[PDB]
């Protein structure tokens, strides 16, 4: 009876196993923008991939994970908020059984129908595992997905999903660029939060770009014929794998632009 995201086992019942779930720094939040303070002391974003090695993609029975090699400073996430250098480890995407619910974070309660997580972790502590247990451990490039127009540099990962429909399935997945996923503008929120999962370990500096990416339908379509479940076991649609908002309690959202 592991957590996840059904009736007996999801996000409102993840307190029972992770009781930091009803902490003080939670993910994701709704981000107010009439709320939200420009920071005019904020720094560019400094966004480096040019060097990034994608390694496998992953179904993990959650969602599912493109790992990059982060054994060097190849992929690194730097400025904004953020004090030092943060490695690029992973991404991977929360979305919905329906266009109208999907994302994690929302904005002025609106709900987009995916949200792309890109994954760094600051390298002045050595590996991903120390980093969690640090309250700036790691920085979340969180990017919004509406459905419209495709999105060319999705389409490699939309088709290697057939190879890993369920639990556990991975396939190599070499020389994916994801500046390929990227909006035009680099305009973002900040604030201190969480992971949007269990363990919910608050360690993250979350960055929330203001400009949704446009992906087809039938993109969209394509992440909802993956499976929760492992091969041989009854189907259950990887869909709504996304954590609802949670209270704001004692932060400020700061915003990079007016
Ligand atoms: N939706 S998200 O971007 O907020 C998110 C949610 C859950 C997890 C991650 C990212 C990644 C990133 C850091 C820890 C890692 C992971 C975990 C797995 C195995 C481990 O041994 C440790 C950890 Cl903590 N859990
Ligand atoms: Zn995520």
């Amino acid at each position: 009876h592991h957590w996840g995201y059904g009736k007996h086992n999801g996000p409102e019942h993840w307190h029972k196993d992770f009781p930091i779930a009803k902490g003080e720094r939670q993910s994701p939040v709704d981000i107010d923008t009439h709320t939200a303070k420009y920071d005019p002391s904020l720094k560019p974003l400094s966004v480096s991939y040019d060097q990034a090695t994608s390694l496998r993609i992953l179904n993990n029975g959650h969602a599912f994970n493109v790992e990059f090699d982060d054994s060097q400073d190849k992929a690194v996430l730097k400025g904004g908020p953020l004090d030092g250098t943060y490695r690029l480890i992973q991404f991977h995407f929360h979305w919905g059984s329906l266009d109208g619910q999907g994302s994690e974070h929302t904005v002025d309660k609106k709900k987009y129908a995916a949200e792309l997580h890109l994954v760094h972790w600051n390298t002045k502590y050595g590996d991903f595992g120390k980093a969690v247990q640090q309250p700036d451990g790691l920085a979340v490039l969180g990017i919004f997905l509406k459905v419209g127009s495709a999105k060319p540099g999705l389409q490699k990962v939309v088709d290697v999903l057939d190879s890993i429909k369920t639990k556990g399935k991975s396939a190599d997945f070499t020389n994916f660029d994801p500046r390929g996923l990227l909006p035009e503008s680099l305009d973002y929120w900040t604030y201190p939060g969480s992971l949007t999962t269990p363990p919910l370990l608050e360690c993250v500096t979350w960055i929330v770009l203001k400009e949704p990416i446009s992906v087809s339908s039938e993109q969209v379509l394509k992440f909802r014929k993956l499976n929760f479940n492992g091969e041989g076991e009854p189907e259950e649609l990887m869909v709504d794998n996304w954590r609802p908002a949670q209270p704001l309690k004692n932060r400020q959202i700061k915003a990079s632009f007016k």
